């Protein structure tokens, strides 16, 4: 069959899981912002067990990756609101693990159907291009002195106005998160991410602050490592847009 369904169908019976874990109900419907007044101006992506199912049905998952990191925000939802070791961040961290033993028990299954959705998943050239970037992240950009800044999405609790100014927000971890999932396909994507930092940087924190200097040394060690590595990406990168056209 479609292994869009087959898969909505696995990660549907995840949640029924997670929904029968001792005193998860807080977590099985949104937030009621009409009584949890400030919500909103401390929590920047509600998620709860309910939006989740009604996305998996939506088919909004092609993998197990994009519904787990939609679950984890439950966990750093609550750690933000309640604290991080309120029993409500607890109790929603038992839904977390109990998703990742279902995960590892069914990883065959779940790789053969990703692959099947996506079979970019499955090519040599793309986990390669990927693989790279990712160390270019690691190794290059979050190696710059006094980069932490940019490392992590900016919790809304402690700059409450960050969002505000900052509408399209990144970060390295999201993008290590969008290499995982094979979201670049050319260097170019990766630099519209990349460059994304810096611009928000001279939005929030001025052209001449020291914040956006770091920002500029990021950018400036990407330039400079993709252009090390150019042979090799543009052959992966080839052979990407070859593979993509020929499913
Ligand atoms: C807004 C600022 C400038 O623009 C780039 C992003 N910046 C950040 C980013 C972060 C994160 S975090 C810890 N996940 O929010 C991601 C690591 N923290 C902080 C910060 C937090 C709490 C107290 C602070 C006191 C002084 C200075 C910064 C403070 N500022």
């Amino acid at each position: 069959t479609d292994p869009m369904v087959t898969l909505s169908s696995i990660l549907e019976s995840i949640i029924n899981d997670m929904r029968d874990l001792p005193n998860t109900y807080p977590f099985h419907t949104p937030v009621n912002a009409k009584v949890v007044k400030d919500y909103y101006k401390i929590i920047t992506r509600p998620m709860d067990l309910q939006t989740l199912r009604e996305n998996v049905r939506k088919r909004l998952y092609p993998s197990r990756e994009e519904f787990r990191e939609h679950l984890e925000l439950i966990v750093k939802n609550s750690a933000t609101y309640n604290g991080p070791k309120h029993s409500l961040t607890q109790i929603s961290q038992s839904m977390l693990d109990l998703c990742d033993e279902k995960l590892k028990e069914k990883e065959d299954k779940l790789a053969r159907l990703e692959k099947a959705i996506n079979p970019l998943l499955d090519d040599d050239d793309q986990v390669a291009f990927s693989f790279i970037l990712d160390n270019i992240v690691t190794q290059k950009m979050m190696a710059v002195p006094d980069s932490w800044p940019f490392h992590h999405p900016v919790n809304k609790k402690f700059v409450p106005d960050y969002y505000k100014v900052i509408v399209n927000p990144m970060d390295l971890e999201t993008i290590r998160k969008n290499i995982s999932k094979h979201k670049y396909q050319s260097r170019e994507s990766f630099l519209d991410d990349v460059n994304l930092i810096l611009a928000n940087s001279v939005k929030y924190n001025g052209p001449e602050s020291q914040y956006t200097k770091t920002a500029q040394e990021i950018v400036n060690v990407c330039y400079q490592t993709l252009t090390e590595y150019d042979e090799h990406l543009t052959q992966l990168e080839k052979d990407i847009c070859t593979a993509k056209e020929a499913a």
